[PDB]
């Protein structure tokens, strides 16, 4: 017998299109978040170009909307040259996209001075999301106070970020965060079998500490978001691997099996992957859209799923539990059982539905 | 024709008493600060042992009791170890400092929860200050929200620091922060005159922007303090130099010349180096104390100065207008024109005089 959850929302996704493509691209991307039981995913803004201004935007959009199976977002990113340019296009976006530490030439910000600059000027009402590991917790943290505005943090991956975080909630600041699987289900452990090249990722995984923090302070974590980074297995394997896991099409069975064997419930796991991530990014429903998991299938993961254009996948060997059987997409069957059956272009822009757009006042 | 100024404190000096005592001692550490008109100094616990334990600090205070030529107060410092272990002593302490960024591996912190430890237990009414470069700044601040009290930030190099000091300042935070000479003096055009082994220091020489940006800011600077930390030539030119530059000797002639010059006041000078010092770290008056110097005479600096056991100095070259005639130090000619007059063991613990202890609530 099945049960019936609501279309999850992946709110930090890579899809690699513009330029990325050998890597995955709109339609494959979009079909690994389907057959992972995901009707909505918000894309990330480091490809090629990358996605920091208006007509990166506008290109973009329509790769997306002739691509994308299942619904979307775009962000925007925050780059050295664009604080206070993106006005026009800011409540078309998801919202805006701060890489805090290393980052590629482009979206690398040299200054805390240019993250007080984005605060001021990105529009207050609209979302603001930032990579940003350990001290760069407490100090994004800090510009966004200085600002008086709320920030979202990406993927937690530290018993340090996750006490920071907690801290910040007991005062009552407005921080919300995610975490990806790959923190909640690998660490250090695991390091000798991936290798050090596929086990390249960032934040880097944890120790078995880290991992029980996060588990232990689950009332902390808002959102589980996969943070979809694929590369291939050549780039992985290579000579200077390039961080990042796939993980679209693992996430849910991963956390279906945590729920089996009782380390959350499923109102935990509705709450981060469908409820918050609506109220946080003020993303709209999607009529006539769920998801038909079966809670008793055992099965073991592969070398690699079989949509991400990635090839491989760290959770290799695992056990899980819950598998997808059926998703429907605003009416349309969109997956059963390993058959992905909506086409390429399917998807649309939330960002454009009139109850998409996010309140501001006049 | 003399001009008279107060007794000047110095809040930042390494004087490398116990354990690197070939660098430096309290004996020729303090003289060097007679020779720069400095009759006060705050000494920090970077030393072999590091001053993070009440048996290390009685040690230290013994060593500075027979040794220093000049009064001084002595600075705890955070271990990943010691938070919540320090409050019988605590009163004692010029303050507790945090180093934040690279550090020996006793008094490194390796999580911004053992920083939040730290502001929790240390008592509330002391010192805090801070070795904090960058996002550090912002990252401590926030700590310091958390815990609701006040932070000092030491040695600000870089525009990026001093624009969000002033920012915080601006949303009446109560944050204060020290500038020392080298970041007012040197930039990165004197990196081929030094060297990269003598131009090692932390935080780094800065731009002509850093620089000019520092000066641009003077309102925001509370205090100057020379972050005096002597290393041999052997030490500044061998295979692993080790960052620091000695600056007691030099830092009144460099300010002087600035006075001279109408880049700054001589009120600006004497709130930086008398008046705010004593308010943010409590540190008491000293009676019939003076300084006594030239402000016409001009000279350059050589290769050394005379005291410093360092043996070196980084301004070696530059053109000073104003000199140290006489010190005076509660009563006892302490320098006259080269000459120190006072033995090591004239100076005394600040804070065991009735005057030098931080008033607190019982
Ligand atoms: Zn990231
Ligand atoms: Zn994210
Ligand atoms: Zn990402
Ligand atoms: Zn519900
Ligand atoms: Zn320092
Ligand atoms: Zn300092
Ligand atoms: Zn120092
Ligand atoms: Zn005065």
């Amino acid at each position: 017998k099945l049960v019936r959850l609501p279309g999850l929302i992946d709110v930090h996704v890579h899809l690699r299109e513009p330029g990325g493509t050998h890597k995955e691209d709109f339609a494959s991307g979009t079909a690994a978040a389907l057959a992972g039981g995901i009707t909505m995913v918000c894309a990330m803004p480091n490809t090629r170009p990358p996605i920091i201004d208006a007509p990166a935007l506008a290109l973009a959009q329509k790769l997306a909307e002739a691509g994308a199976r299942c619904d979307f977002a775009l962000f925007l990113g925050a780059s050295s040259e664009n604080a206070g340019t993106l006005g026009t296009v800011a409540g078309s976006a998801a919202g805006l996209k701060l890489y805090l530490n290393e980052t590629f030439s482009e979206l690398r910000l040299d200054s805390v001075v240019q993250w007080m600059e984005h605060f001021e000027t990105w529009p207050s009402h609209l979302p603001i999301v930032a990579h940003a590991e350990q001290q760069t917790v407490a100090a994004v943290l800090m510009v966004a106070q200085l600002t008086q505005r709320s920030v979202h943090i990406c993927h937690v991956a530290r018993k340090e970020e996750i006490l920071l975080i907690k801290a910040a909630k007991a005062r009552g600041l407005p921080v919300t965060c995610e975490v990806a699987p790959h923190h909640l289900f690998l660490s250090h452990d695991d390091l000798e079998r991936l290798g050090p090249g596929k086990g390249e990722v960032r934040p880097e995984l944890g120790s078995r500490q880290d991992v029980e923090a996060l588990w232990e302070n689950m009332a902390v974590i808002d959102c589980f978001a996969s943070d979809h980074a694929p590369h291939t297995l050549e780039e992985k394997c290579g000579s200077r691997p390039p961080p990042g896991f796939p993980g679209l099409e693992t996430m849910l069975p991963l956390l279906l099996t945590a729920v089996s064997e009782g380390r959350l419930s499923l109102d935990d796991l509705l709450q981060r992957l469908h409820h918050n991530p609506r109220r946080i990014f003020h993303l709209p429903p999607q009529e006539d859209t769920y998801v038909e998991v079966d809670l008793e299938h055992e099965w073991t993961i592969p070398s690699h799923m079989p949509f991400s254009k990635a090839h491989w996948t760290p959770f290799e060997g695992q056990k899980v539990k819950g598998t997808v059987r059926r998703v429907v997409l605003r009416g349309e069957v969109a997956y059963i059982d390993g058959q992905v059956l909506v086409p390429p272009g399917y998807g649309q822009d939330v960002r454009k539905w009139p109850q998409g757009a996010v309140p501001q006042l006049p």
